[PDB]
């Protein structure tokens, strides 16, 4: 199984336990039922991964992002 059955999302997998410090650029990827999918590199690892949306920090930042 390649884990692909016409993909029309992005994240089939999110990171849990990411750190603010770790991730150098946060860039979120809305899907219609696939929901909220954030998208983030790390900075020192450089790996590219989805973010959940429920993460404590991340809760800080659309708190922070959507009440600018």
């Amino acid at each position: 199984k390649p884990v692909s059955l016409s993909y029309r999302c992005p994240c089939r997998f999110f990171e849990s336990h990411v750190a603010r410090a770790n991730v150098k650029h946060l860039k979120i990827l809305n899907t219609p039922n696939c929901a909220l999918q954030i998208v983030a590199r790390l900075k020192n690892n450089n790996r590219q991964v989805c973010i959940d949306p429920k993460l404590k920090w991340i809760q800080e930042y659309l708190e922070k992002a959507l009440n600018k």
